[PDB]
């Protein structure tokens, strides 16, 4: 009943001593001051760790090991070239030649052409037009007529000591053309495993890039650039590639040596992080990447624009015509990946594969080989020093690398903390205050 | 007043039937091992946690995410010549002849030069100094006016499609000469920003070297060497080049892809870390950095020990003579950047960031395009496989990266384990503990 | 006695409100019920502490920091070549001949050659074994005879201002044979170190890789390739080279920058992750590591299945004849490095040290300076830029990083933890759950 009698009985640790059966002292004022010094701090202690725990914080887990069964990726590699210079017609160059800056706007050769006393009168002779009745044209069967052909590109290619075939790699197309990819992993493959690092357990591919097939370059387009080699990217199974813009180059006359390391990030959903669903819904894809999240971007807006799409842009709407690339589909895609802000924000997965590598060259060939590979191919030493390329594609030792980003701070470590400073310093439970809401509420009632 | 009175009142758990109104049993000697068996096992974990909380421990959180607003960073580029041969003039000859080796000590041609049939004969009568007399010299105007020209060497600069200027690079002093920095920040000229990855949301410049306006290479000084190209160094906006050590060089006949990657650092004040603060006090720079602290280190070093300071290099010094850089000014400024082991120590601010890239080339000029930028530029075509050289600088898709040391272990969370601890093994406060202080009080006054 | 008289001392907070003496009412049934409630979500948050503790996590403690005194690796360099050409005699030819395809399996020059008129008539007098009875031969003699030498590759060497001289190499054997190791750190030679970044406190060496000293490739081996140029690796110094797997190449007519940083990772033993002592049991080397298990894997394997060791593999057992090269040797040890999934399997040491790179080249040399080192080194203009070769390998700023694993939860904050929440649902110790069995003791007796 009196506060004497409650505070013997209670669970407080230190309301016994200031509400005993004895007179006032120095002990009442030292008592309570210990107490409501104690419960003063207790309110500090769990403001901040009850804040802490509403921020939601989180650290990271750094893996980096030497794993086996590691599967390869897949190697997608681009020609700098689009189109092969005697693949090209008459009929091609009537629909398609003001596009490559081959004829003016009268289908005519331009009189700041630039080309030597063979390849001009090559392109005199079909660019005649006297009695020239059109026939029908699509892009996407002249990306792939007219391209670069693996089966004369392709001279060796071995995995791991097993030779390649022109018939593994699977044609797909992108703005460079005509691609090839390595370890696809679609059409039913199973997918490739590396065991260990070294050249031994990598890809080796030796490559003709062909500069006599090179058609002339006469101005600065989209289609036609200054330059040599191929591009290359390694990229996941699972994605798919966006080699225009996030691939590296190999140049010719030289062995590239690329050593790669897988790196795995794995994010958190919120509120700890940002999580789409990585097997979720893009429009074309299964899996959901930030490389699928910009190619429906780019497809959603040129059929909003110019209603149609180009050849490396899934969907059912119409292609571009010739024209239509010069007049909508180059300046509309070159406002995207350049200058525009606004259109597209991706939100991140979390799996997200990442292979960092460092490329090395050394100089192909030597004085002693040139005559080999001369003679092996049926080529000249000058053809050799600037067409031939090997590239070689591995991991290192320390291959496999996780980064994960892991909860520091969770609702059982919370009450584990709370409960231990209530014990600290006055050493109650949550059922100790529900014994003092008891006795609040015995003295309303009487 | 007695014990067995005490402690039937008291809070700690297990001495109340250790003094109980009875006699001596077995009870009394399985409680009380029980309860110093509980207060011994408590005095180890209290320890295990006090002493980790004062080793001051930390954890990393290491987030990789695509940002957007991302800010392009400064880029510097020095031409690995440090003159034009055609701006030398015969005053410029007699007094930095001598540094350049193109003179003996008697100020006359050497015996052992290496020169053509033209070059020669330029240098034989613009050494003749038989009614010279010298006019004076500073070494300052020497690199401004003999350096390279950026509005000879800058054939195109593209930014996000929008078409630089020679006007958008700063000129910049270092060890190189007169160099140039894009998107340097200063001038109330805002920054410039990057919203996704890829080739398109960066840099692209085409350059001239200008291997004809090289000045021969006669001898090994600190002026001349044997190479062609530039050097690069890609740096923050708020920090000053170090490109003669810090700089990746570029070779002339290759396009060079650089796949950068923004990295941000952030550390922790002591006791946990190491923090001089990083809007600090620097000397001549506003934010402290790693490199502002080793220019003010070689401009300290240089004042004291002859009186001057290189070009390169802020203060209100003097400028160093022609034969103060051959005698005093490179020698010192060698001894610091390769022998030095005492001089400098740099205190590590904690805003670091370091930007990690991956180069990779392809060939410029293909066969095709040789003929075409001969006319464009009204060279020939052994000059463009030789000089021209295209720079593509940015960044990749996991552009951002954030590396943030934290603390693993604050006040809050050790007295949430000593409260749990004390509670688990006793179950007492530190109300406890001044309730048997309150017993040790009462029993010496009685 | 009584469970009334019990729940009234005991040192549960909420037992005494429920066995009062008092008659059934509306309180009974609220505090068994918060009772209960506290006693059941007791169990389900220190079931989710102790599970978390059994699965033993761990994170990461990533510092990057610009440390002093650092150790300078070592770096082995071997030339793409194995032999010269003009130290192979007529006994080195009859022996392996066939191993270098030079000649026939009847010991005869083959019919499809491929080699000028100069270097076909040097092999034809060499390879006449009319009256050539044969000498006894051993191929440790003929790589350490045959091989490229140091004192003619090596121009120029630079660590720190200091001068490299062909005695600071030391000779290793590997696959590509006689290759060399600038700081081995053996011999009783000191270690080197560095202390800031930059160009200045690393190394620089000038090579001439000979190719006039290049043996005719005439066939695919695996002894003669199709390049020229050498490979690095940049390794610890208690870690032997695997570099024909883990080399980076480099180029002749350039002058690479090799920027490195210095990763050391450290691992937790079991049951937390994987640790062999690093200073463990390797059969022929002190330091375990990832390399030295794969040595004597390559070891073991080839003295089981064909009865010799290759040159560069240590051991008792001995050397393999130029035939068991052919037949035996090399198939055997090109089953490992590629086609092998199962024979090797190597713990995971925990002090693993990673020396990650960026290369960069500039080109050498330019039109002026080439002239000079035509007349420097007694060579003409167009070997000059077909063989010189520059190296500079040093660090950067941030120049060492550790990646440390460390226990996330041990068994001191398990018992902060499960005592808290003991302590705040019901109150209570491990000294009450003892005064529990002291009553449930006495119900039994009685
Ligand atoms: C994401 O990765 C984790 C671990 O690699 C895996 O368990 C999970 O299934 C993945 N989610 C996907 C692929 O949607
Ligand atoms: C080899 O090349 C020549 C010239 O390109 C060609 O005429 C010939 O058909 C090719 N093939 C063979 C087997 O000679
Ligand atoms: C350091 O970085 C943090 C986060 O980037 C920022 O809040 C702080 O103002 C910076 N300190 C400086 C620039 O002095
Ligand atoms: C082109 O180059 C030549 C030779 O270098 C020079 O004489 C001429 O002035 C240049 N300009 C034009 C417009 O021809
Ligand atoms: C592993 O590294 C740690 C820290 O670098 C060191 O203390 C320990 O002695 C090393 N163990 C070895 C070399 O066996
Ligand atoms: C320089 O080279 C030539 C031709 O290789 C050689 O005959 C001569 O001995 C070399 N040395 C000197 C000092 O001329």
């Amino acid at each position: 009943v009196s506060i004497q009698a409650f505070a013997s009985s209670s669970t407080l640790h230190g309301i016994s001593h200031i509400f005993s059966y004895e007179r006032l002292s120095l002990k009442r004022v030292v008592w309570a001051l210990c107490f409501m010094g104690s419960l003063a701090l207790l309110a500090l202690v769990c403001t901040n760790r009850i804040q802490y725990y509403f921020l939601y914080p989180h650290v990271t887990k750094l893996d980096e090991v030497a794993a086996t069964r590691l599967t390869f990726p897949a190697v997608t590699f681009c020609n700098l070239n689009e189109f092969r210079f005697s693949r090209v017609t008459k009929n091609d160059l009537y629909h398609a030649g003001e596009l490559l800056a081959l004829l003016n706007n009268r289908y005519e050769i331009p009189d700041t052409q630039t080309a030597d006393e063979k390849q001009l009168e090559i392109l005199q002779d079909k660019a005649n037009f006297r009695n020239f009745k059109p026939k029908p044209f699509n892009m996407l069967e002249f990306y792939d007529r007219a391209g670069h052909d693996i089966r004369e590109m392709l001279l060796s290619c071995f995995f791991r000591g097993e030779q390649c075939s022109p018939e593994d790699f699977k044609v797909v197309f992108t703005r460079y053309g005509k691609c090839y990819t390595f370890n696809a992993g679609q059409d039913g493959k199973p997918r490739l495993i590396t065991m260990k690092g070294g050249t031994g357990n990598g890809l080796e591919i030796m490559l003709d890039i062909q500069q006599d097939e090179y058609l002339p370059v006469w101005g600065e387009t989209d289609e036609t650039s200054f330059e040599a080699g191929i591009k290359v990217q390694i990229h996941s199974q699972d994605e798919p590639p966006l080699i225009d813009q996030l691939g590296f180059g190999v140049a010719p006359g030289f062995q590239t040596f690329v050593s790669c390391q897988e790196q795995r990030l794995i994010y958190l959903p919120p509120p700890w992080g940002d999580c789409k669903a990585t097997t979720g819904d893009s429009e074309f894809y299964d899996t959901y990447s930030i490389t699928a999240c910009r190619i429906d971007c780019e497809t959603r807006y040129l059929v909003e624009n110019c209603n149609c799409r180009m050849v490396h842009m899934p969907g059912d709407a119409p292609y571009c015509t010739p024209e239509q690339y010069k007049e909508c589909a180059d300046p509309a895609l070159d406002f995207l990946v350049e200058k525009d802000n606004e259109y597209c924000v991706c939100e991140m997965p979390c799996n997200v594969t990442r292979y960092g590598k460092e490329l090395s060259m050394v100089k192909i060939p030597s004085k002693a080989s040139a005559k080999y590979l001369a003679k092996k191919y049926n080529k000249s030493e000058q053809y050799i020093g600037e067409n031939i390329l090997v590239l070689d594609i591995f991991f290192e030792a320390l291959n496999y690398e996780t980064i994960e980003q892991k909860k520091a701070y969770e609702v059982a470590g919370l009450l584990g903390d709370i409960g231990g400073q209530m014990g600290l310093f006055i050493g109650a439970s949550i059922l100790t205050v529900l014994e003092l809401f008891d006795y609040a509420y015995e003295v309303i009632k009487h």
